[PDB]
């Protein structure tokens, strides 16, 4: 079980002014760190905010939250259920900031709510410090879904935090899953994210923010387009056919809507050509690394865990060790190996 500590520095904060925290279960015998930034969507104004205060509250507080959580899928600590990292050092880190990760917003007599996930992920860092990820070397920065989007948003960002602390041996890396998204045609938007980063005071990787610039730093939410500004190695998990993406998109099969499907996998595919780390299976599906069958899935024979494993070993192409696995067949479920 990993244990909960919520922060020693009470002012960085969830939603609603309640301490921020992480999950943690340490591994002495282990110089490699995992840090899971968990999703579940976002709010943009006051009232969608305060209706996600009403029914998703464990995503705006803290004052609810249990003293342990089971690891699960890569954050299991048994090979069984974990071939690539079970003797790592393990921390989930509770999205509590509803910001995708980005804000840096304290609440105060202007601001009903707290948006600090940019400043929450800082302050984890180096609280870790202390308790042993001063020895590290390799912190992997992973998350899903909104924290997959919180990986490409802030990897680089601890990557110079810690330079500027004086640990420049600790190699940061990044995982993200299921935070790949496309700014396309609905089939029946980005506003929401311009609106949130204003509302949130939320902050983009600097290299993106200088391309993109003043009122267009939405564009860096969109990984395709943040993911060539990066410098830390960032390993890329995308489903071409997310539920996420097709919800967004108004999808729920005559021609129209099979033309549309079979060019959003296309899409897809083409916007991961030039990302050598990555892995794209051609199915219908949301998430995959903290679900307990996360080893069953396979592009051309190859599970996620061991293109992870391939990945450590290229950061030391490999004989028998893939790094890049994008499905080319065009239907959902036509990888045999997808979940049902
Ligand atoms: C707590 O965090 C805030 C925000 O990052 C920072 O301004 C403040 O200095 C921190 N407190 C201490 C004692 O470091
Ligand atoms: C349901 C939903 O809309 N999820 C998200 C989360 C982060 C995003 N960053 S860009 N588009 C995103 C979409
Ligand atoms: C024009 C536009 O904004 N299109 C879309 C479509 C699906 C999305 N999923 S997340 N952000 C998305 C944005």
């Amino acid at each position: 079980d990993l244990r909960l500590h919520l922060l020693l520095n009470t002012s960085v904060t969830c939603n609603d002014g309640s301490p921020a925290g992480y999950y943690l279960k340490e591994s002495r015998g282990s110089r490699r760190w995992l840090l899971f930034l968990e999703g579940g969507w976002y709010c943009f104004n006051r009232e969608n905010c305060d209706s996600r205060y009403d029914t998703m509250r464990r995503l705006m507080s803290s004052r609810d939250w249990p003293r342990t959580r089971t690891g699960t899928g890569i954050l299991s600590s048994q090979p069984e259920e974990n071939p690539y990292w079970w003797n790592a050092n393990m921390v989930f880190i509770p999205y509590c900031s509803s910001d995708v990760w980005s804000g840096a917003s304290s609440k105060s007599e202007k601001n009903e709510y707290a948006f600090m996930g940019a400043l929450i992920i800082q302050e984890v860092v180096r609280e870790l410090l202390g308790r042993g990820l001063s020895g590290a070397k390799v912190l992997l920065l992973a998350g899903s879904s909104a924290g997959g989007t919180g990986v490409l948003l802030n990897v680089d960002r601890v990557a110079e935090q810690l330079e500027k602390l004086g640990y420049p041996a600790i190699q940061v890396r990044g995982l993200a899953d299921s935070g790949w998204f496309l700014d396309n045609k609905q089939y029946r938007p980005t506003e929401a994210i311009r609106r949130g980063i204003r509302y949130w005071n939320g902050v983009v990787p600097e290299r993106c923010r200088r391309q993109f610039q003043e009122g267009e730093e939405w564009n860096c939410f969109f990984g395709y387009k943040v993911y060539p500004t990066l410098r830390s190695p960032v390993f890329v998990v995308q489903w071409l056919f997310d539920e996420a993406q097709l919800t967004v998109d108004n999808v729920h099969v005559q021609e129209g809507l099979r033309l549309y499907i079979q060019n959003l996998g296309r899409e897809l595919r083409h916007t991961l050509k030039d990302v050598p780390a990555s892995f794209a299976p051609a199915c219908l599906s949301h998430e995959i690394i903290i679900r307990s069958h996360w080893t069953d899935v396979q592009v051309k024979g190859t599970s996620l865990p061991r293109a992870l494993h391939c990945w450590d070993r290229s950061l030391h192409p490999l004989k028998g060790c893939p790094v890049h696995l994008v499905d080319s067949c065009p239907w959902p479920h036509c990888n045999p190996s997808c979940p049902t």
